[PDB]
């Protein structure tokens, strides 16, 4: 069925299990109490920002990051066919696809948020790397830190790379150039190898989760997720 979740931030997070709890959709209004509603299809995992009209500047922190994820966010973990936590260096393959709905108004990014951590579990802020993958953005926002590379080829696409330092973790943001509304079979293992070559990622870290959604500074109504998949593997074959 379809569920609507308007859980107000900044201190509450409304989390909805979709597709047999292979994915969770979170309101995650971590920096605002302004109205934000998500409408979520629990059979398909499709979701929309059905009500939002954020107000504020385009600099600094966004208001919110409503998102879908596989894995663990601040100890809230999916439970079907997860494949995480896993040491980065032990991944056989890691692939994701995301199809979005965008609006030509407001100030937002359309981004993956991928967390790594020194230990396989945490109840809070991961301490390794935050890997962001910006499919698109508008309204004057930019990534955290500084732009350190322009027009590089990684995992079959062209990016600008931004690197920064947070209070207890490193951030690297891959900005698809030009931006787009979807990406198909993105090789995250290739992104991790690149992030490690650029000095942003320790491949001994555990991959905790793969999230996708919208950091919103202004507006936000009508942004959505049409389809989302993440597959992280190896171990070994064994029909039993
Ligand atoms: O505050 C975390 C937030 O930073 C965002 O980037 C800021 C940047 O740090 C600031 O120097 C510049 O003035 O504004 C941008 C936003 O436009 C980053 O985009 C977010 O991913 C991150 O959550
Ligand atoms: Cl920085
Ligand atoms: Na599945
Ligand atoms: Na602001
Ligand atoms: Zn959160
Ligand atoms: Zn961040
Ligand atoms: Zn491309
Ligand atoms: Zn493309
Ligand atoms: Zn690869």
């Amino acid at each position: 069925t379809t569920v609507t979740d308007c859980t107000p931030g900044p201190n509450q997070n409304g989390v909805t299990s979709v597709q047999g709890d292979e994915y969770r959709v979170q309101t995650n209004e971590w920096n605002s109490s302004a109205q934000q509603c998500l409408t979520i299809n629990t059979a398909t995992g499709a979701w929309t920002v059905s009500t939002a009209n954020f107000s504020g500047g385009t600099g600094g922190a966004p208001a919110t990051y409503p998102s879908i994820y596989k894995g663990c966010h601040w100890g809230n973990c999916t439970t079907k066919n997860v494949g995480m936590p896993i040491q980065i260096s032990q991944i056989g393959s890691a692939v994701t696809s995301w199809s979005t709905t965008q609006v030509s108004s407001g100030a937002y990014d359309v981004a993956y948020d991928i967390w790594t951590n020194s230990t396989p579990t945490t109840t809070g802020q991961p301490n390794g790397t935050e890997i962001m993958i910006w499919l698109n953005s508008r309204g004057g926002v930019q990534p955290f830190g500084s732009q350190t590379a322009t027009g590089v080829t990684v995992a079959g696409h062209t990016w600008n790379v931004w690197q920064g330092q947070q209070t207890s973790w490193k951030i690297i943001s891959y900005v698809l150039t030009p931006g787009a509304t979807s990406i198909s079979n993105l090789d995250l293992k290739a992104i991790f190898a690149d992030a490690a070559a650029r000095g942003s990622l320790n491949t001994s870290d555990y991959l905790l989760d793969v999230e996708a959604g919208f950091e919103i500074w202004q507006g936000g109504q009508g942004l959505g997720s049409n389809s989302f998949s993440v597959s992280v593997t190896s171990g070994a074959s064994h029909h039993h």
